[PDB]
């Protein structure tokens, strides 16, 4: 309950909320049925309408006007946005020349330049070129400021999980909005688009800006708007707030709109209705900036006009029926749609078998257009399993696609056109970002970038420090003029050790056997250097990987690669070598097949072992360093020393070989050759990060071997691949991925083909950045380059689509 007859009067959009039953008068009071009896009277006027005439000007003040064109309009900060412009001869922002901003012109006793954000929803990246015609003020926004060709939501692509994303820096499994509707067991609750429940606190994790400001004693405006407040009056609050005293006025604000999503879902993201919701848009930005520019404050604020998700062409009739795979449809719940996320209906039901419903929802159909994953399975590139709220059964629903449980759910509830929510590397998920200020650079494109490193910018430019999120802070300073934040590399935990020949052959009772027995100071002496690091140059292009974890491990050195070798899970942690693009493959030699040689350098202790291999029927082994891009036959026996082996499934052996033997060598012609860095990651837990020993679940049988849950390579060049990747002067070029250890290939529907139709596919869906494979392993790569620290976590956090041009 509510007491409701209080008033408002004086009080509008004020800034610190009331406890009821005390009635409310801020922007959202709307949403909790506690707004004063007089809000719509003094709060929400209308009368007028938004813009100045000729014959208003310099009228007398009447105080039920929307806003106003009087003398005192200014000072009182309330005037209609285009006052200056009908009444005083001014010109529109839009239509000035752009002129640098090199250092914040603001008022007297503004003590930062204060940040707008403004949000927009559903507004895909080609909008920008493809609505350009209609969005002057967007447009000079975009070509005067700093803009990204794109920007990449998160996943799910949906609104509050993007929006919160903006807000915290967090994924959305760490900050807890996994969806637009989620069931959490341990509150025993549900959170809908529509109802209460979203407003509970419980649900919003981490720290969104707001608090962060607050809590360093910076005032911040609303981030939540009533559906039913005119665009107009939010841009109106937010100038009024802004002519507040010095002590009362906020240095953060938000707007958001509701377009174009809502016309996108109606019509598509292309339909011929969607010209004007990008017009009405265009406008508001325009009232924005002249309503500044009154305020002699548009060369003082920082703006941000950024989306939260793109919009894609999805109908009724491309929808998938789980009725049409699944017998015991009814026993299950599904979260429908863009994505899909099943649980049991009842958890009183003891004959519920998740592994069931994988199987019969797998490769099913021939053009099948969604693929179920048990949330650990999914690509890591989405952060997608870490939180309760996420069901263990996912979908990824192909691009144009819905998934629903029965078709009467799809008509009993064509209408929409447009949707969204898919894999956030698919080009019509992608959005928009630019930056206008005199924060921001000056006419500077920057690439695109992902919206988890916006948080970290926006308590840049404003002066904070950020919480701790998911963003790789310097990683966005290239976007910046002044306010850049200055990293430092983390230092290195664990040092190596650097074993030299210390056992004899027959200390080793491993079962390995090798045919290598077929035995001169000129490649006796030449063997010696390798093995004490003399290609190491070669081989470790960008300085050896720091350990940043208390560990027991040993630098190997070798003619083809060079190996940080852990003690402690008795396998490399990283492997690194170099393939030019005029290196040779060859095979591996008959009389070598199954040639495993002890490492005269590592104890029998810290070994692995062949018998546990030959006792575990379902694994095999593979090696980090192929054999196959060995420089000769001499060098080709060092590939087969037990401190370069892995175990590995036969199911994903047939991955891992075709990756080896046929795709390192395509990279090094196309990109005139690459480094490789490759290792296992350990993820039970599925947290995206580093397991502890204590936390794997899986050995080789009767041993200590620890099984991967994934297997990683980062593979670099020159980014001007004139130069070959050993002999690169300048910028850098990234690819990376984070493949699944998998014990079969259903993932892969066409895997009973020929690894040349489906390996490369399935590559590129497991695509993923550095910084992903840094908080995977612990490890801290590209220590010692020719390049600036802010470029290199540019670097790190880079991301290789396989998506076309946008
Ligand atoms: C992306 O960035 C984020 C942010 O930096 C990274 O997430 C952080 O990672 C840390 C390491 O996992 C984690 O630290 C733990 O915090 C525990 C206390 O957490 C509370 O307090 C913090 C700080 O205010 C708060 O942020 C947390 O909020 C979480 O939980 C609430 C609900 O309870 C949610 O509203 C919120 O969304 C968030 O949930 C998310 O994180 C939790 C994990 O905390 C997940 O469970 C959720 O699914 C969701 O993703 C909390 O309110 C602290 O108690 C932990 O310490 C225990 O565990 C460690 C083991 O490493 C051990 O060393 C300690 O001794 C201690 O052990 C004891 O408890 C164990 C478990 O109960 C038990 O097994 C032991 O036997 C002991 O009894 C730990 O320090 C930090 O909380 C999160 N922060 C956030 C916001 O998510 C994230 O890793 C990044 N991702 C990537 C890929 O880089
Ligand atoms: C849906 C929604 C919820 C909340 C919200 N309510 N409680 C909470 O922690 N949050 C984050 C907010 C903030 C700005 C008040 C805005 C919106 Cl659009
Ligand atoms: C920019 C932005 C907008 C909104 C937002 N959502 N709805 C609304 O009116 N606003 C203002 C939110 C909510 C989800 C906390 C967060 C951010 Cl970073
Ligand atoms: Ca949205
Ligand atoms: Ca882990
Ligand atoms: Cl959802
Ligand atoms: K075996
Ligand atoms: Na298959
Ligand atoms: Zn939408």
């Amino acid at each position: 309950w509510t007491a409701t007859s209080g008033s408002c009067k004086g009080r509008c959009f004020e800034l610190q909320e009331v406890g009821p039953p005390d009635c409310r008068c801020d922007n959202l009071c709307k949403s909790y049925s506690s707004c004063c009896h007089d809000f719509d009277e003094l709060c929400l006027k209308t009368a007028r309408g938004w813009e100045c005439t000729k014959d208003r000007c310099g009228e007398v003040r009447n105080e039920e006007n929307a806003c106003h064109c009087s003398e005192d309009c200014l000072s009182r900060g309330d005037c209609c946005t285009n006052y200056q412009v009908v009444c005083k001869g001014e010109s529109h922002w839009v239509d000035d020349d752009c002129e640098e901003i090199k250092v914040p012109e603001c008022p007297a006793g503004f003590v930062r330049p204060p940040l707008i954000i403004f949000s927009v929803d559903g507004f895909r990246a080609s909008y920008m070129k493809k609505g350009s015609k209609v969005m002057p003020n967007i447009e000079k926004l975009r070509s005067c400021g700093t803009h990204a060709p794109y920007m990449r939501p998160v996943y799910p692509t949906k609104t509050f999980p993007n929006l919160y994303t903006l807000a915290t820096g967090l994924y959305p499994e760490s900050h807890g909005i996994v969806g637009n509707s989620m069931y959490d067991p341990v509150f025993d609750a549900s959170f809908h688009l529509r109802g209460r429940e979203k407003f509970n606190h419980r649900w919003w994790g981490g720290q969104p800006l707001w608090i962060t400001a607050t809590k360093q004693g910076v005032r911040a405006g609303t981030f939540f708007w009533s559906v039913s407040i005119p665009h107009e009056r939010r841009i109106l609050t937010i100038l009024q707030w802004l002519s507040l005293p010095d002590n009362e006025r906020p240095s953060v604000y938000a707007f958001y709109s509701e377009q174009p999503d809502f016309s996108g879902h109606k019509y598509g993201p292309f339909g011929p209705e969607m010209t004007n919701p990008l017009r009405e848009i265009d406008k508001t930005v325009g009232q924005l900036m002249d309503g500044l520019k009154q305020l002699r404050l548009h060369r003082c604020v920082n703006v941000i006009f950024v989306g939260d998700h793109g919009m894609e062409d999805v109908t009724c009739d491309r929808t998938e029926f789980l009725s049409n795979y699944l017998t015991n449809v009814d026993d299950i719940t599904l979260v429908p749609g863009t994505l899909g996320r099943i649980r049991a209906k009842s958890i009183n039901n003891s004959k519920y078998d998740p592994k069931t419903i994988i199987a019969a929802l797998t490769c099913k159909k021939p053009d099948q257009h969604f693929k179920p994953y048990m949330k650990q399975h999914l690509p890591k590139r989405l952060h997608y399993a870490n939180n309760r709220r996420i069901e263990d059964i996912h979908l990824l629903v192909d691009r144009r696609w819905h998934v629903a449980r029965k078709p009467l759910d799809v008509y009993k509830k064509c209408f929409f056109q447009g949707d969204h929510g898919f894999d956030n590397k698919v080009n019509s998920m992608q959005t928009v970002f630019v930056g206008y200020g005199p924060t921001f650079k000056y006419r500077t494109k920057v690439p695109p970038f992902e919206n988890i490193e916006l948080y970290n910018v926006m308590c840049d430019l404003l002066g904070l420090k950020p919480a701790p999120n998911n963003g790789t802070h310097g990683s966005l300073n290239h976007l910046l003029r002044t306010n850049t934040f200055r990293p430092t590399m983390p230092d290195e935990v664990s040092r190596p050790n650097y074993p030299g020949i210390m056992y004899l052959q027959s200390e080793f009772d491993l079962g390995c056997t090798c045919d290598d027995k077929v035995e001169n100071k000129l490649e006796e002496l030449n063997k010696r250097l390798h093995t004490k690091g003399s290609t190491k140059e070669r081989h470790l292009l960008y300085g050896r990987p720091a350990v940043l974890y208390r560990t027991s491990y040993d630098i190997l050195y070798h003619t083809d690669f060079e190996s940080g070798y852990s003690e402690i899970f008795l396998m490399p942690l990283w492997t690194s070598y170099t393939i030019s693009k005029q290196a040779e493959v060859s095979s591996i030699p008959e009389h070598l097949t199954n040639c495993v040689r002890p490492d005269v350098r590592v104890s029998p202790g810290f070994s692995q072992n062949c018998l546990a291999y030959k006792n575990d029927k379902q694994m095999s082994y593979g090696f980090l360093f192929p054999p196959y891009l060995s420089s000769s036959p001499e060098a080709k026996y060092d590939a087969f020393l037990v401190t370069n082996m892995v175990p590995m499934y036969p199911a994903f052996k047939r991955v891992w070989a075709y990756f080896q033997r046929v795709l390192v060598k395509k990279y090094a012609s196309e990109r005139n050759g690459v480094n490789v860095i490759s290792g296992p990651i350990f993820d039970y837990n599925y947290d995206g990060l580093r397991d502890t020993e204590d936390e794997i679940k899986q050995y080789v049988e009767g041993s200590s071997i620890p099984v991967p849950t994934h297997y990683y390579s980062i593979i670099t060049s020159c980014l001007d691949f004139t130069q070959p990747a050993d002999k690169c002067d300048g910028p850098l070029s990234v690819s990376s991925f984070i493949l699944p250890h998998r014990p079969d290939n259903d993932e892969s529907c066409n895997s009973s083909e020929d690894e040349s139709k489906w390996v490369e596919e399935l590559m590129k869906m497991h695509t993923a950045r550095v910084r992903d494979i840094e908080h995977l392993t612990g490890l801290d790569f590209y220590r010692k380059t020719s390049r600036s620290y802010s470029e290199i976590l540019t670097l790190k956090t880079y991301l290789h689509t396989y998506e076309s041009e946008i």
